[PDB]
């Protein structure tokens, strides 16, 4: 498909797709593993890969983009992808760090 920007509408439906149909959930996070993912999504769905960002360490990393419903939790610093459907409702990345926005 053609080329388009991530949108909340889109982000949400995506968050679903991946959860619902396959294993991102609980996947150890990594730089490349992210990146790969980006493109993948892109090739898959023509989203310009500039929307997959999370808040900085320590602890739980919150997706920057409102409506992308995955965060990165620690293991016991090591991060695993986790799905959470409330980040559809709460834009955590925002109260935590309104500076960027």
């Amino acid at each position: 498909v053609p080329l388009r920007p991530m949108t909340y509408k889109g982000a949400v439906d995506l968050s679903f797709f991946l959860k619902e149909k396959g294993g991102l959930e609980g996947l150890v996070y990594s730089q490349r593993e992210k990146e790969i993912l980006d493109l993948w999504v892109y090739h898959t769905q023509g989203y310009f890969p500039d929307w997959q960002c999370y808040t900085p360490g320590p602890g739980v990393r919150y997706p920057l983009t409102f409506g992308w419903c995955f965060k990165l939790v620690p293991v016991d610093e090591v991060l695993k992808w986790k799905f959470d459907s409330h980040l559809a409702h709460t834009h955590m990345a925002r109260e935590l760090h309104p500076e960027y926005f």
